[PDB]
């Protein structure tokens, strides 16, 4: 599955030093944070009921559910969406979202149940299509930090209420993102159902949480279990630890860290290395979650080569894992540092910037 | 989710002594056996590709695949079955199995794709229904240790070959069970596809492995990923460790242990306790995988109560986990010891029999 040199060195580091010497700053990492107590519980039959109970508990808390609500774990968010559509068998699904290519899981699930599908990021195109035979789905946010406007959110919910239509909020990232923007949880807004992802601004694995009216959640969960769409206990355990450790303030501090991150040594290095070679041109950009180094060299072919070499230098010498350590483009290619990553808590700004400076310098030896 | 007293005491034992003091002999336990190296890998992005590769490797080995084959992980076996049926879109599915209520996942998957479904444990009823528009599924075995006759297996495969029909073997338990009976792996028999469960006579979690022709496995896997039916990396890691540690001889030795297990102290205790109370009547039966104590008292209401009390005694004093520790009937009720359980390797016959004898005695204090 393309280039295993990155795997090898991580294993060298793990053997010679240990897990604490590795830092995945790529942002795209699942968070499996179970302890030996969990591990022991996972090797008993009472482990399945135990973690399902903790997920219900910390999941309801996270999603603003009340005593009439239940929260269950699915293998992925797409799994919860398919289970919902298979259980409810809507004749039509109306999908309101921030930007107008959506994720295809809802549409694909519709195809399977021969339900009609319609999507739009325009509230006016949503409102007049809502009737009793429609399942209304609202994607709350993007990872890009675009959100559905709160008044629009409330208008859609109000219309479904009037038409006796079920409202199912896709808060895959929105259960975190919208809250950063001071919006209430989906269930507090009157949503019948909500789904969120346990690895989007959370320290859990990829997985889904589905919450809402007990009756609805139960039916959907039973449907899901027919085909193994539900989260198994090892996944429920990782989800529980994510939920238990989750705190919104942590996310706000990570975003602030990125905002205040001193990147001037990069510019200093850029002008410094032109002594070696006039074709060196370090281009970087600050990002909502950290920063990206897009370029280090003017000639496009050497640029690619050098970025990969720097990524390898970062890993080898500093234990920092990034995407450029995997060969060639397709996914990213830019050297990306995501400060919202759990591992970024283990290292200060000084470690990161010095690691980057030295890793670049190393690749541009005369 | 009914009675959490069993959870509490296990947590007391874990805190006061540790994981090694717990023994789940119920047989129905998933096996999550990952080490800190795995755990560290699961908290990086290279963890997903790494464990997928190990599963392909140790899965192909386990299932008798060749260089043209691939092996992938699904969340459950039902997940692989749905993915297969969604990808291949057969017009009809023919399901040959050992005994004639089958598991409903295939039929349910058929309903979703509007495919016709037919099942039979009679080979003659299978052969004449096979044509080009049929997906032929063979369930290889039951956990009851019934298997499809080898010549019948070969006849079905031969007919599908003649009719250009795909053969998909449900070796959920059969990938182990049939081998105990000296049958070749499904892929060696000419099956196009095979699915097996990673917790049936294996020390993995519940999950599925799907293996066969690369082209077929790829298509099905891509279909599965649309709805999160594929095994996530934490599940792939547990599967890998199961596969890595698997050895057929271990299973044969566990079965031999059950065959040779001295249960005479139970009978000795039975006759001994009639001094206390003439209504005491310990009824036990040897089992292919261990033994079951069905009864301890003649009056049916006290019987129930005492069996639960004994189960609690077993847990409290000896760390042995069984089903009777969960209150009332519905599931099991009989005190069951499964010697194929991983935890049974940590204790000798003497520990188990003395634990049972003393736990019964304790419940029948005057």
């Amino acid at each position: 599955l393309r280039l295993e040199k990155a795997r090898k060195i991580i294993l060298e580091i793990l053997n010679e030093k240990g897990r604490d010497a590795l830092y995945d700053l790529s942002g795209l990492s699942g968070g499996f944070l179970i302890d030996e107590k969990d591990k022991a519980l996972l090797n008993t039959y009472i482990g399945s009921s135990y973690f399902a109970e903790k997920v219900n508990e910390y999941g309801l808390k996270h999603l603003g559910g009340d005593e009439n609500d239940k929260c269950v774990g699915f293998n992925r968010t797409s799994s919860a969406i398919l289970a919902t559509i298979l259980a409810l068998k809507p004749k039509k699904v109306i999908h309101y979202l921030p930007e107008l290519p959506g994720h295809p899981s809802i549409e694909r699930s519709c195809k399977i149940v021969n339900a009609k599908y319609f999507e739009s990021d325009k509230v006016g195109e949503i409102l007049n299509k809502i009737d009793k035979d429609t399942l209304v789905i609202i994607t709350g946010s993007t990872m890009d930090l675009k959100v559905i406007e709160l008044e629009n959110f409330k208008k859609v919910i109000n219309t479904a209420k009037n038409k006796e239509a079920i409202v199912f909020v896709d808060d895959a990232s929105g259960a975190r993102v919208r809250l950063l923007f001071n919006q209430p949880p989906a269930l507090k807004l009157g949503a019948d159902l909500v789904v969120t992802s346990t690895d989007k601004l959370m320290e859990g694995p990829r997985g889904g949480l589905l919450a809402g009216k007990k009756e609805l959640v139960d039916k959907i969960y039973i449907e899901g279990t027919k085909f193994g769409l539900e989260a198994q206990p090892p996944l429920l355990a990782g989800i529980y630890r994510a939920l238990k450790n989750f705190n919104l303030e942590r996310i706000r501090k990570a975003f602030e860290r990125a905002k205040n991150f001193d990147l001037s040594k990069i510019e200093k290095l850029n002008k410094e290395l032109k002594a070696i070679d006039d074709n060196i041109n370090i281009v970087y950009e600050r990002t909502p979650t950290g920063f990206v180094i897009k370029r280090v060299y003017k000639d496009d072919t050497i640029n690619i080569k050098k970025l990969i070499e720097i990524g390898f230098n970062l890993l080898k010498n500093y234990g920092i894992i990034t995407i450029t350590v995997a060969g060639m483009p397709g996914a990213s290619k830019s050297l990306r540092i995501d400060l919202t990553s759990r591992d970024a808590e283990r290292i200060d700004d000084n470690y990161i910037i010095k690691a980057i400076v030295e890793s670049i310098k190393m690749a541009f030896k005369s």
